[PDB]
């Protein structure tokens, strides 16, 4: 936890972040980070293993308007499991079919609120057989995820911030 | 934690908070809310048991502007606990000192920042002989104060402010 606070750029930052993901045992992470005020989605400091196929095609399509776990981010400080109900529009739908096309299936999004307005997100994908599988193992580790999604941000905030 | 979600009302939700707490250690808390960028303190939404003399000593000689924990929840979102480690000005010291009085000694303070904007306190603090014995306290239940802060920050700003 320390650690990442004491990691002196991005970098090795990022390298803590993910390692620290891996033990846990998801195999792909977002954290994305944007300033008070900004709605510049397509422009957020992003760290993480997500395909980069995927994250071009979220940028250039707006998804960032389309997926449930960012206007959840907006709206909230609590988690977001990947349950197929957080996927409501037609467009969520396809949203969805996307992202599983690109290994994002089952997961779970931690909005960020930081203390000088930063919004933004941590999220957490685990390769796993069914949701019944995935949501027990994410259940599992929450309460460790939880003060991880605090440690991560002001310590994230702290390298973009300042 | 969903029984906090679910309160209808401020006097509801207050007691609950207040119970959890309780059950976990805390015999004395205070959660404090403003709004978006409402530095005026003694406007914020406050529910927990606090002596009413300390928070009306409180909320009139500014002592939000010289508590250290304030301080750092308007720079974090991690907690502080109580300590000469934070109280260390000779202002900071008599604050410690009158704290002591009303029997607020020992406890810790988890920064709230709401997905509105909204900022904030949740506080717990402990009876306990010595600070060892407190920090023990403290730490055992750390992962589950995380989760009820982010809870009572949800729930509450939701009560306070809709
Ligand atoms: C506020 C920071 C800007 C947002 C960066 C992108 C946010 C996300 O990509 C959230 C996220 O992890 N969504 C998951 C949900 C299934 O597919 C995804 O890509
Ligand atoms: C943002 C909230 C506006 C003011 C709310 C008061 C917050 C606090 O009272 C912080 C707090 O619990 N300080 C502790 C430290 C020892 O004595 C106290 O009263």
């Amino acid at each position: 936890f320390l650690e990442l606070e004491r990691s002196s750029g991005k970098l090795e930052w990022s390298a803590i972040l993910q390692k620290m993901a891996s033990d846990l045992g998801f195999s792909k992470i977002l954290f994305g980070l944007l300033p008070k005020d900004s709605q510049d989605y397509e422009n957020a400091f992003i760290v993480g293993n997500y395909p980069a196929a995927w994250r071009e095609h979220y940028d250039r399509a707006g998804y960032a308007r389309v997926d449930p776990t960012v206007s959840h981010c907006t709206q909230s400080v609590l988690p977001i499991f990947w349950e197929p109900s957080i996927y409501q529009t037609r467009k969520q739908h396809e949203f969805f079919e996307e992202a599983s096309a690109a290994g994002l299936v089952y997961g779970l999004t931690m909005p960020l609120h930081g203390a000088r307005g930063e919004l933004g997100a941590l999220s957490f994908s685990v390769e796993a057989e069914n949701r019944a599988e995935a949501n027990r193992f994410m259940e599992s580790v929450l309460p460790t995820l939880w003060m991880l999604k605090d440690y991560a941000l002001q310590s994230g905030a702290g390298l973009a911030f300042e």
